[PDB]
């Protein structure tokens, strides 16, 4: 006769944090494999006491009473479950030993003694015990001492981000030199320390580009990318009028029709070391103005952050060039034969310049005019050439003409 209780395999200690659902599994098996009966009770009662308290801790088993429910391959799962209600304790007294008894099919039931049969402790910790809050990336601030309203708020906003894992009904709170307060749904709390979340806001945006010159071409369309960042990774204004005279320079390009565009000025994270706010100057120089020793704007700009710190005007300037610095001509693919290399006629110029024309389309601008001279050399002119500012290039005679003479007997 089968004589023997089961087994019973459980952990001895299960952590429930309140306000949360718990669960966890008993494992039985019998010398027979059938198990009739699984319990789960208070110490106190009798033998055949089935009285659990409290309420809340509830178990089932699945299959019970089967052949083959119960064997070290198949064993007998129990589920023992519940959620701990929202205001209980979290005190050292807050734990629950249960007893766990056993019975198989013969009638062998599982002995039951105080503090030494199967048995888990159920511990009720608050749910700040289980979560760890991230530190987030610092917030840079006009005073740490006096956060406003929208330092507050970027804070809350920079901890949620770090911190995605923590109950979705967490509530945050930030005092008025930034310290972090996360309330958990049971009421337990986290803080982050003010020297984890804030700081003074004490450097000004950096301009990167600072005493660059951008070399605009007359009569060519030309842009110039101008780069700032910020400690704080956030720039609100970018400004060209700073004082009367960079109000005038900026004014004047303005009246050529340039444009100044800064597409990201309004969003956040828009001026970092690695990813910085660019403004795009875009416009024409035209003709009228000339290059050369005085063909320039000196413009001085300044950028302010969220904490209103505002650099010191920096400089950076557009320098005019002629458009001979850019190109320079292909010569033609064959020379021309000329009668006279002291005189072309008028054929001969106009077979010239069909030649240098057709090596040159691709390379310089298809409003070029080439001017071919009395001795073959060719002359071109670009479309910004000026009296006040000449561009223009020199192909030599050598390149364009072939003597046609005969030679000597
Ligand atoms: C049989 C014998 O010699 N003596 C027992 C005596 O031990 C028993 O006292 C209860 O015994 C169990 C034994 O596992 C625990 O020690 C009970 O204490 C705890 C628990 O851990 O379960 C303490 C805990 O702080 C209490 N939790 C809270 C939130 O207060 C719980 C809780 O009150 C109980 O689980 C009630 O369901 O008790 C200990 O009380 C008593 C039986 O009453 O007397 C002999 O039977
Ligand atoms: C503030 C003070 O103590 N005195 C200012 C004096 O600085 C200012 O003179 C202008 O200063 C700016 C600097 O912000 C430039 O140096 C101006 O010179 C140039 C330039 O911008 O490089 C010279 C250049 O040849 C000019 N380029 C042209 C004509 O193509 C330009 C251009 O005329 C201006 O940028 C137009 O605004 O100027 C220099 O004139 C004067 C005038 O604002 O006011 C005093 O009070
Ligand atoms: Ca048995
Ligand atoms: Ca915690
Ligand atoms: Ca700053
Ligand atoms: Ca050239």
């Amino acid at each position: 006769t089968d004589t023997t209780p089961p087994t019973i395999t459980l952990p001895q200690e299960v952590i429930a944090y309140r306000g949360e659902e718990f669960e966890f599994f008993v494992e039985t098996t019998d010398d027979s494999g059938r198990v009739n009966r699984v319990i789960v009770r208070n110490i106190e009662g009798a033998d055949n006491s089935t009285y659990l308290d409290p309420n809340w801790i509830r178990y089932s088993t699945d299959n019970l009473s089967v052949p083959g429910n119960a064997t070290p391959a198949n064993p007998l799962r129990t589920r023992v479950y519940g959620i701990v209600p929202i205001n209980h304790g979290v005190g050292p007294g807050d734990r629950y030993t249960k007893y766990v008894r056993a019975e198989d099919a013969a009638g062998n039931i599982t002995a039951l003694v105080d503090k030494q049969s199967e048995r888990f402790v159920l511990v009720i910790r608050p749910q700040t015990e289980k979560y760890t809050p991230q530190v987030p990336t610092l917030t840079y601030v006009q005073n740490a001492n006096s956060l406003t309203q929208t330092d507050k708020d970027a804070v809350i906003a920079a901890v949620k981000s770090a911190n995605p894992n923590l109950p979705a009904t967490s509530t945050y709170s930030v005092s008025e030199n930034g310290t972090v307060t996360i309330t958990y749904p049971d009421g337990s709390t986290d803080t982050i320390a003010a020297a984890q979340t804030v700081d003074t806001d004490r450097v000004a945006p950096v301009f990167v580009d600072e005493g660059r010159d951008y070399i605009f071409y007359r009569g060519e369309e030309g842009t110039a990318e101008l780069h700032f960042y910020d400690n704080s990774g956030k720039i609100t204004n970018v400004n060209f009028a700073g004082d009367l005279a960079a109000s005038s320079t900026y004014n004047t390009l303005l009246g050529l029709g340039f444009t100044f565009n800064t597409p990201n000025i309004n969003n956040p994270n828009n001026a970092t070391e690695q990813n910085p706010l660019v403004t795009t100057i875009r416009g024409t120089i035209p003709k009228s103005l000339p290059a050369g020793p005085g063909g320039k704007y000196t413009f001085k700009v300044r950028a302010t952050d969220a904490s209103g710190l505002t650099s010191e005007a920096k400089i950076f300037r557009i320098v005019f060039a002629n458009q001979t610095d850019k190109y320079t001509p292909n010569n033609p693919g064959s020379l021309t034969g000329v009668l006279n290399p002291q005189q072309l006629s008028t054929s001969e110029k106009t077979a010239i310049e069909e030649k240098v024309r057709a090596a040159n389309t691709g390379n310089l601008p298809n409003n070029v005019q080439y001017v071919v001279n009395n001795d073959g050399s060719v002359t071109v002119i670009y479309p910004d050439d000026t009296p006040a500012s000449r561009s223009r290039d020199t192909i030599t005679a050598d390149r364009t003409v072939q003597d046609l003479r005969p030679r000597n007997s």
